[PDB]
């Protein structure tokens, strides 16, 4: 039988005998994702160029903000686009915190590069009046997380306690069809992904690890290199094909990517798929944040590859 | 005032007082392209998972091949998908030879990477019965070339003598809308693109050129790196942002990886019409005389200051 | 705040502390409606005409039958297309009985007339093995009924004991957006709808009633006439503008042409929950106790003033 | 081979060795129709209902007026929405005059009735500076006409000297696929279509003919009745299934209701190229010489046997 995301998530919910708020949250999120996709693929563009005789990341944030508010399942919302946490109006408060990046990679959307939407969902932990502090949770607290990728097709990857499930958007009917069930990452890969133009500023251990991916001491074949420049695309490739992804800490002692709505959701997808994710000093999911836009270094992928990076990292520490 | 591809190409031909054949060719290609875009974004995929109770490479090739034949404007078709050249049947033959990759980058459609269609159009030059040899012309004989990119959005880039023009596919009405006219590549960029996993196979020229981009002897800012692994996406980003793209030879035969007829030549044509450059290292890509329809070539292309810098290094090691 | 079909129905169901099985049925039926819409608007027709080289009501039935079975919410399925009830196999069996017309008005799909999908849902009470007889229920046993209208736009109209709501399908995102809430029909309208070519076969009650709409007894403005010929379209215009719709018994004996279980009962239900009426002439449509799943019934529905007027003239003629 | 509007019309101009203006005109009109269809089907409607926090006849007229101007092929434009004809600015002037109804039948779009776009194309016969007089030609002077029907699917019907052809829109790729070539209407049909609610004001001529359809004298089968209320829908049905459609004179207007320049005349041309007829009662629609651009005309059209039969009943009563 064909299965959709809303049919999938309804059935886990019922079986957990819950209140329905998480299902309503994810439904609002799907409706947002479909709206973002239709605009990313430029559905309205002829009118902008004058067929009737006469902002993407802003619009994406607007979509995601309003759909989650309208779901009655949230109380605190943290977005890459907003300086402060948005507090949901009293009459619409539900019980979840949502940290998201509504259109990651769109810095370079000029070249029609792959972009995406990243989210992680926390159960509000305190009875207190909702505030920014309700988002300062370690990622090990997540009840759900994942991303939508607007690549050659549009796909939603949702991880939960039951595992990682991939849904393809069928744009002719507006339905997210379940196409890959309970996925698992290869225990060792053959690709490495990072920006080697920063090589002059590399941590000494990053330099050495990469140098071993190109010049293996042991007569194994070198790894191939891929780096789209957009995180949802580089991570999704690592899920599907295996390997390692690096945005590590030398200047930038904390990395460049943001912990709440980039590093933690991807670290959570990775671990539920049988993979790893480190800062180099601890698991990404074990960092306790003190600021909603704070940064974290991130290294994730197949577990044999991450463990190997850590081997070399520790030889330099 | 709004312009669409159909209207732009019809106008260029009208004041060229031509015969309509090329316009009929490009229109056929536009239909195929929009049909490919639909299938790549998966618009009927639910029927495939049983919604009513019960290969993207091959469909893309069928769509191009049938629509081109349909056009009455071609005689020889060369496709990445077919071992030998296709000869159009007598009753549908026109005067153009077409070389194309119907879905470049489809190797990695599994991870949903950008994919694209690349084409190059030649006037048949010989007066012989049409044959594979009609498609063995040097890239400098092209009358038209370009690519459809299925990325975050779907865009057609079309190069001709008039220059380079960029049309965005509006899916709501299914029309290609002119949005960047007579585009030109920046003289020098700040991004370099190549698969650095072949580092132990690069020749001394590539090795030194790369090192100049990470460690500038003039102490200017190092270049950033990007490599999608899908040629149409990397090349289009080179057009739009500047910089350089490379696929040099390696121990996968010293002949390079990318195909001359339907990958390197159409992109090199796009780049030179945009004020850029494209070299094998030994010669310009557009001057290679082919001997085989699927032969490979190495390519270094992009902004002109960046390819020239590459070429001054290559000369120092020559 | 924007609302949708999924969110509206999932909240009514949580409020009722139900099992969510009715929601599984409705979500699955909404999927089927969206694919029927796509096919009715001809979203792949170019492939049928050969662009790559190489039934609508049949496919609508296949869509509804397979989506309903996999909801795990039905046990007996009655369709205009099928001679007998279909009995869902044990492993997929749920408590609801559905009767539906998967693409009504399909006879004139050649002229691009509006068509639609009609449905009505009963709870199965007993403990017995499911059987065709479980669908032989009066329409007052309905827990939900409605229709999808494929007109200038596609719209879903859904009636439950909480009232009638109307959801517009947004093709760009594939979502049913609530646009009219808790809808109520005009007390009295100014339009009447029937196939008047059967004038020579009308009951005297119908002929007087019609002549009272053209030569009214009180110098009212005569009514206008509209008859599209596709039931879903005629009934929806009646819901939105007011007036009366009639399919009486011509030669067809005091029986008429339309079908009681999957045409007459769902529209009678939508009319009554929206404050209208529906009568056979002799009784309320929703009171008829049926003995055959494909039995027919006379039907007269619309604004309550207009139906009371006809029923007044009807009684004078008995 | 699969054929599209743009390829059909382009090949028609080639054989005539034309200037490209009429092809430009129809290309721009098709683009306007695709955007109308997307709008009519409510493609971005959720944004209206607050999905991101923060008209239809106006938009259609805007789309048609702007695309026609941008086509470089027109000089005077008449639309139902504008009291005065639009004069195209000198820079953008071409040789054609277009009369159109941008969204016919839009009044009752709220009940999701079929709607459509009607057009008629004349060549400017005069010599002086272009003026509203350039639209006051008889329908006999028409170079081409037709309509778009926004029904269950969207179809453009196209009429010129080579006959009538029907192109279906495939919304997945936005191409108009030719699906019925050189169509011709049946010699005699079995359907009559008119607003019978105004029977109290009928000409004695149509009250006899209409009774001949419900009580045939030879005791053959009586006709069926259909009236949508939307001209483009009722007329398309007549073209496809045969029969007769009526909006006659009486005293609601001695000159009927529909407008001659952009409703009756395009539909009279389509019919006559299809082997049908179109009369005012007094004369053939296409022979009236207008004196006002917005003037009205009675219309009786359809299958030729049917219309001659109406004419005789009308010849009798005068
Ligand atoms: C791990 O994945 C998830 C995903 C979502 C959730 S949830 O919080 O949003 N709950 C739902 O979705 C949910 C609950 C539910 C439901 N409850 C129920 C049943 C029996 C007794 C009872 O007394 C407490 C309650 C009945 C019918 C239905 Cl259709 C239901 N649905 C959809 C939780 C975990
Ligand atoms: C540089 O870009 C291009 C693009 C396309 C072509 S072409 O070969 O396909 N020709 C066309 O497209 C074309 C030609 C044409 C046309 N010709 C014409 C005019 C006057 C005299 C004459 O007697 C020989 C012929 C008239 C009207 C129209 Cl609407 C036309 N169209 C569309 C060539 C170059
Ligand atoms: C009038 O409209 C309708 C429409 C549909 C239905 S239903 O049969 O299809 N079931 C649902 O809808 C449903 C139920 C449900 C649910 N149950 C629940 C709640 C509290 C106590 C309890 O202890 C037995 C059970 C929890 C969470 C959620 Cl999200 C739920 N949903 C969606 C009923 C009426
Ligand atoms: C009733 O059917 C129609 C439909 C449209 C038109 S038209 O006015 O718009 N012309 C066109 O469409 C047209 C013309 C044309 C063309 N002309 C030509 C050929 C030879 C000598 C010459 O010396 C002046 C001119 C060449 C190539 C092409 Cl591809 C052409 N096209 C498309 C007219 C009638």
């Amino acid at each position: 039988d064909v299965n959709t995301l809303t049919r999938f998530v309804m059935e886990e919910g019922r079986k957990a005998r819950g209140t329905g708020e998480l299902t309503q949250l994810l439904n609002s999120l799907c409706t947002a994702v479909k709206a973002i996709s239709s605009a990313v693929r430029k559905a309205g563009i002829a009118h902008l160029y004058g067929i009737a005789g006469s902002k993407l990341d802003v619009l994406s944030n607007d979509l995601v903000m309003n759909m989650l508010k309208s779901s009655f399942a949230t109380c605190v919302l943290v977005s890459e686009e907003d300086k402060h946490a948005i507090i949901v109006e009293p009459e619409k408060r539900g019980k979840y915190v949502v940290c998201f990046d509504p259109l990651d990679g769109s810095s370079n959307i000029d070249c029609l590069v792959s972009v995406g939407t990243i989210f992680g969902i926390y159960r509000k932990k305190s009875t207190d009046e909702p505030s920014e502090k309700d988002a300062l949770q370690p990622g090990r607290n997540l009840v759900a997380a994942g991303y939508a990728l607007y690549g050659s097709a549009t796909m939603l990857v949702l991880a939960m306690d039951c595992g990682v499930n991939c849904f393809m958007l069928d744009p002719a009917i507006g339905e997210f069809i379940l196409v890959d069930k309970d996925v698992k990452i290869k225990k060792k890969g053959k690709i490495y992904s990072l920006n080697e133009g920063y090589a002059r500023d590399f941590d000494p251990a990053v330099t050495e690890y990469i140098q071993r991916k190109k010049f293996p001491p042991d007569n194994s074949a070198p790894y191939g290199a891929r780096y789209v420049g957009s995180m949802v695309a580089d991570v999704h490739r690592t899920l599907v094909y295996g390997g390692i992804f690096l945005y590590p800490a030398k200047k930038s002692p904390n990395g460049k990517l943001r912990l709440l709505y980039e590093c933690n959701p991807m670290a959570y997808v990775m671990e539920k798929a049988g993979g790893m994710a480190t800062t180099g000093k601890e698991a990404v999911l074990d960092v306790i944040p003190t600021d909603i836009h704070q940064r974290a270094p991130v290294i994730l992928g197949s577990p044999d590859d991450v463990l190997e990076f850590l081997k070399v990292y520790e030889k330099h520490s």
